[PDB]
């Protein structure tokens, strides 16, 4: 990804986008009870905690583009991957508006809580001012779409989330893009069926985990990932994607049945126009996280990338025995024979990608079912039912999360959510977590599930 042009918004007639100022994250009643090091990400230039230039830090993910054409390795990779997807019989037919906007199996209704993007954000118009869940009205929507059309600027916001001491100090806050309501809907119509199929088929055929439920999916992963595990990370995956990978995505989407016209939206994602506070800029390359389907498209592209690197380094590799599952930039895969991830990583650097050892490790050490993680969770087979696998979210992360809140009125829901993640760490660990929660008055006012109940429902869910 590369920023090709940036100027002050007023010069082009765009009003300043009034993003927040203060973080919505505040210390929760459990802040003192549990230990933690993370803090809200920097949101403004003057943050006292900064030890670097903020503006410069947040745009540093756009490391540039390796300009190249789709080589022979990418072609074979697309072919093989496309071969897998064909098996799913993905409908390239547009999804009817009501399904694409208000919900259907495989595709949750459009979030009425998030930004409507441009120009609505400048006209004080919210999603709820156009859509209504109980009415499923589409008259105003059709009104707005016809009026403003498609291909509108994206609104760039700084993600208000917890970050490590280092990320805060370096001001490395994440940037998310809010696509215009018009574009979100148009895309959901265009790729709605693809989204649905992916959501209903997490695994090694889609090569995607987007929309999976760790409680159930974890026990299927080891069955799917047969051989020697392969796992590594990316640094700034999204912003590092070069136009070439989008070209690959378009080829694969076309092998699926989509027409050149329908894949034009991929161009919308690749060559974007952004509005960030008082600035407005153009970007070439990079996946604009936040727009419709970016998680699924990041996953699809990752399936092409890894296959591409494997073919380039290991000429003579048999992809038919290769297995992988991606959730955006997070990857976990297997091959019957050992593979040197460091070699793949260097080959990636040649394609403008920054790959590193799984979980910030020293080296591309042996990945095992004991140390491997996916979606930040570890894998631990149940002691009594070996075929059932526990998705283990580190208690450390649970502790970090419970110490803050964006809205105290959601404590009951927040804490219960954490409980659903914590018990997988074992009964002793669970009991301590519960004891400390109850060491605060609010804690004794919450309806917290008992371990034995969590275990029983989990076992019964299969
Ligand atoms: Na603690
Ligand atoms: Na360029
Ligand atoms: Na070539
Ligand atoms: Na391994
Ligand atoms: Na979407
Ligand atoms: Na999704
Ligand atoms: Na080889
Ligand atoms: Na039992
Ligand atoms: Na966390």
């Amino acid at each position: 990804g590369e920023i090709e042009f940036i100027e002050s918004s007023k010069d082009a007639g765009f009003p300043v986008i009034n993003t927040p100022s203060k973080t919505k994250l505040e210390p929760s009643v459990f802040h003192q009870v549990f230990e933690g090091n993370k803090e809200p990400a920097v949101l403004r230039s003057g943050d006292p905690r900064l030890k670097a230039n903020f503006e410069e830090a947040i745009f540093s993910k756009y490391i540039g583009n390796v300009n190249t054409h789709v080589d022979e390795y990418m072609l074979e990779a697309v072919d093989h991957y496309a071969g897998q997807l064909a098996t799913l019989d993905i409908s390239t037919e547009p999804m009817k508006l009501e399904d694409a906007v208000y919900g259907t199996e495989g595709l949750e209704a459009l979030d009425l809580t998030t930004s409507a993007g441009y120009p609505y954000v400048a006209l004080g118009i919210k999603k709820r001012d156009i859509l209504s869940k109980k009415t499923k009205d589409l008259t105003k929507l059709k009104e707005c779409m016809d009026k403003y059309g498609l291909n509108l600027p994206m609104v760039t916001y700084v993600k208000d989330e917890l970050r490590s001491i280092e990320k805060v100090a370096k001001g490395k806050s994440r940037l998310i893009e809010a696509s215009s309501l018009n574009d979100s809907v148009a895309m959901r119509q265009t790729f709605g069926n693809l989204y649905k199929t992916f959501h209903l088929n997490p695994g090694v055929v889609t090569g995607s985990a987007v929309g999976c439920d760790p409680d159930l999916f974890w026990s299927k992963i080891p069955v799917m990932l047969d051989g020697h595990l392969i796992a590594f990370d990316y640094s700034g995956y999204d912003a590092s994607l070069s136009p070439v990978w989008f070209a690959c995505l378009k080829m694969i989407l076309e092998k699926l049945g989509y027409t050149h016209k329908e894949t034009n939206y991929i161009d919308y994602l690749c060559n974007s126009h952004h509005l960030y506070r008082d600035k407005h800029y153009f970007v070439r390359g990079g996946m604009p996280s936040g727009c419709s389907g970016t998680s699924i498209f990041n996953s699809m592209i990752n399936n092409i990338i890894i296959r591409t690197l494997m073919l380039k380094v290991y000429k003579g590799i048999d992809l038919d025995q290769f297995r992988m599952i991606a959730y955006g930039d997070d990857v976990i895969a297997s091959y019957p024979w050992p593979i040197d991830a460091s070699l793949l990583a260097e080959a990636g650097k040649g394609y403008g990608l920054i790959m590193t050892p799984a979980d910030k490790g020293e080296c591309f050490n042996e990945v095992t079912w004991t140390n491997v993680t996916f979606l930040k969770r570890y894998f631990r087979a149940d002691e009594q039912y070996p075929f059932l696998v526990h998705p283990v979210m580190p208690m450390k992360d649970i502790h970090e999360s419970i110490r803050w809140t964006k809205d105290p009125k959601n404590t009951q829901d927040h804490v219960r959510s954490l409980c659903l993640l914590a018990w997988h760490n074992g009964e002793h660990e669970y009991e301590e977590f519960i004891r400390k929660i109850r060491s605060v008055p609010v804690g004794r006012c919450l309806t917290l599930p008992a371990f034995s109940t969590l275990r029983r429902k989990w076992l019964d869910s299969f």
